[PDB]
């Protein structure tokens, strides 16, 4: 047996486990409105789906975890504290960097704060001089560790229904003929003839265009973003 018991929610359960991404996301959304039993099914899904291979899209478990995280049920919060105290996305670093707070901002949909912390974490990785500076040289970007960048990107993907992350910007850029002007339009980084004013003119929720976040400051030219999108993390 793939999963345990549960009739109105029987097809939803099957869809959650065995559906395509669209079906799974619709199913878990509906299950979160089906009370104690609906949430119990989502708990079991987090346990059971860990065995799936090859790796599914990280926002399936990400969004399932978010729905549970937002549940009013004491038993659900106990389950999460016992088994997912630091969330559902593995936090990996080559430089002892802590991503726990970042993960917390993400599940809560605090995207502006998560974007601030993303930048701060890249500077942390590049060392004291970058950390003090608060921005990166492109040469420093080229040298960021793969595990750290993957952790950051996996978090962005997992908590944005796959809409946000450097890997998304990379694919959009490659699909835009590697043309930066086309990219800025595609991901919503133009306000007519100028850059959007930070932070107020960016869109800090999932209504934003795919690739809108995280931000990389274009006032200093494209070299840092170019280094990010060409980093070995995305073909490792």
């Amino acid at each position: 047996p793939e999963f345990m018991v549960t009739p109105a929610l029987a097809d939803l359960q099957e869809q959650l486990y065995n559906g395509n991404e669209k079906s799974q996301l619709a199913a878990m959304s509906t299950l979160s409105t089906a009370g104690t039993e609906g949430y119990h099914l989502l708990q079991e899904f987090l346990k059971d789906s860990a065995t799936f291979s090859p790796p599914p899209a990280p926002w399936i478990r990400g969004q399932a975890y978010r729905l549970l995280f937002h549940s009013p049920e004491a038993s659900v919060q106990a389950f999460l504290q016992q088994h997912y105290p630091q969330g559902v996305i593995p936090l990996r670093s080559d430089r002892g960097v802590d991503y726990q707070e970042l993960a917390k901002l993400f599940v809560a949909e605090k995207f502006e704060a998560a974007d601030r912390l993303t930048t701060q974490k890249l500077c942390e990785l590049a060392g004291p001089l970058a950390q003090k500076r608060r921005w990166l040289y492109f040469t420093e970007v080229e040298q960021l560790p793969i595990p750290d960048l993957q952790t950051i990107d996996q978090l962005w993907l997992a908590f944005s229904l796959g809409r946000f992350g450097y890997s998304v910007q990379r694919q959009l850029w490659l699909g835009c003929g590697q043309n930066w002007d086309r990219l800025w339009e595609k991901i919503g980084w133009r306000q007519g003839k100028r850059w959007p004013r930070y932070p107020n003119e960016f869109i800090w929720d999932l209504s934003a265009p795919r690739g809108h976040l995280p931000l990389t400051n274009q006032l200093r030219g494209v070299q840092v973003l170019n280094a990010l999108l060409n980093h070995p993390a995305w073909t490792a």
